[PDB]
Order: structure tokens, then C-alpha cells, then sequence
């Protein structure tokens, strides 16, 4: 398991739960030195436990996919909560078993329906360390609206910041005081796959992408991704999504 204490974090906790969180997901080899996502595990091995505590001790138990760093539910008190989708439904059969019911969440776990259920979309909802609070505090009882948002800040300041160096770097920055997403931010999140998907693929193409990827950098300018010599890829990107 993992565990991230919200109470007396600095961005050095939270750099270590980050660091936690990645060395928690298999590989088996590195791609451009990339650790690779494996294409399956099989059983309660495909899930990673993070405990989750708030400013006031209070804490839930979050339920991540190792294969694609995806939450899948969530555990609060005695209650386990799941996305309404069949990737969710499966991890039900293998984790918080012990509580008392199991709610489905009225939304699937993808950005789009997420935003539509929270009535925002995430480049107008704060994140960082004091929302992470926020977030854990609103799932530890039902809402599906308040949790709808708390989810897209759980989300962010987990799975993307595991997934990109400039994402952790940027919850980092928001220690003490939340703020909108950065545009890059956004821009990674949406690009994960396709970077994985390029990546492996430059593997028989001289290191060169089938497909370039348009970016946002960290100064809000477009950037066209052609080749892992790219900083998006030497120095960024911390897990690759399996093209299978
Ligand atoms: O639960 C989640 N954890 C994630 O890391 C994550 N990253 C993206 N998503 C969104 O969930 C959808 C899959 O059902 C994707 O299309 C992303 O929008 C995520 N959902």
C-alpha cells in the first residue's frame, strides 16, 4: 500500500507519496528508460490500496488499477464507493469487500462525465494540497455532486502527477494555495496515451514519433512532440500506458 498525511505536508511528503505511488506499479522493462505499465495482472494484485488522511486524521482508502494508474473506487468509514463502469464493477469483486454496502457512483470515471456530473470543467477547478483536504473530506460521506469534483482534484493530484514530473512539480507549487490547473497541465493529462502510444512505437523508428503530439509547454506556447530527445520524454513522462 501507500499513505499520504495531508497533515504537516510540504511539497517534500507529498514528493515522497508521489515517488510511493509510482514504485508501487509493476514493470517488467523500461522503454527510453520509461517503466512500462504492464498489459495485465490478474486478482487483487491489479489493485493498489492508497490511505488517504486529511488536515483533521479523517481518511479514506482510494483503489488504483497498476496496469493504467486508473481509480477505480474508493473506501470511506464502512461504505465502498465505485465508477458506474465495468472496469470498476470487476475491481468491486476483489477490494473493500468488508463494507458494510457498496454504492455505484451515478457517473463513469472518464474526465467528460466527471465534469458534467461536478458542473464544471476541471481548467475552472482549484487543485493542490488544501483541495486534496477539501477532496477526502467531501468522499468520506455520500454526495455524488460534491464528489463528482472531488474526484477530478483526487484524480489530478494522484494518477496525473504519478504519470507526469511537470504535474507532481505543479501540486507542489500549490501546497498552501490552491489554483486552476496550468493549460500544460490539461494538455498532458489529455496526451498520456498517445505519448505512450508514440513512445513505444519510436521503439523501430529511430526514436522518431509515427504521429507528432501538439503540446501546451510550461510558458503556455504550443509545442509539436516529434522524437523522444524531447524534455516532454527525457525528463517528464514517468509511466508509459501498455500500447496493448
Ligand atoms: O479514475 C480515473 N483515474 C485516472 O487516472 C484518469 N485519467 C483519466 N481518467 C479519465 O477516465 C476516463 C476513462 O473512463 C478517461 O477518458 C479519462 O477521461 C481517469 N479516471
Amino acid at each position: 500500500d501507500v499513505s499520504f498525511r495531508l497533515s504537516g505536508a510540504d511539497p517534500r511528503s507529498y514528493g515522497m507519496f508521489i515517488k510511493d505511488l509510482r514504485n508501487a506499479l509493476p514493470f517488467r522493462e523500461k522503454v527510453y528508460n520509461i517503466p512500462l505499465l504492464l498489459p495485465s495482472v490478474s486478482g487483487a494484485g491489479r489493485y493498489l490500496l492508497m490511505h488517504l488522511f486529511n488536515y483533521d486524521g479523517k481518511t479514506i482508502t482510494v483503489a488504483v488499477d497498476v496496469t493504467n494508474v486508473y481509480i477505480m473506487g474508493y473506501l470511506a468509514d464502512t461504505t465502498s464507493y465505485f465508477f458506474n463502469e465495468p472496469a470498476a464493477e470487476l475491481a468491486s469483486q476483489y477490494v473493500f469487500r468488508d463494507a458494510r454496502r457498496k454504492i455505484t457512483l451515478p457517473y463513469s470515471g472518464n474526465y467528460e462525465r466527471l465534469q458534467i456530473a461536478a458542473g464544471k470543467p476541471r481548467e475552472k477547478i482549484p487543485i493542490g494540497l488544501p483541495a486534496l483536504d477539501s477532496a477526502i473530506s467531501t468522499l468520506l460521506h455520500y454526495d455524488s455532486t460534491a464528489a463528482a469534483g472531488a474526484l477530478l482534484v483526487l484524480i489530478q493530484t494522484t494518477a496525473e502527477a504519478a504519470r507526469f514530473k511537470y504535474i507532481e512539480q505543479q501540486i507542489q507549487e500549490r501546497a498552501y494555495r490552491d489554483e486552476v490547473p496550468s493549460l500544460a497541465t490539461i494538455s498532458l493529462e489529455n496526451s498520456w496515451s498517445g505519448l505512450s502510444k508514440q513512445i513505444q512505437l519510436a521503439q523501430g523508428n529511430n526514436g522518431i514519433f509515427r504521429t507528432p503530439i501538439v503540446l501546451v509547454d510550461n510558458k503556455g506556447n504550443r509545442v509539436q512532440i516529434t522524437n523522444v530527445t524531447s524534455k516532454v520524454v527525457t525528463s517528464n513522462i514517468q509511466l508509459l500506458l501498455n500500447t496493448r
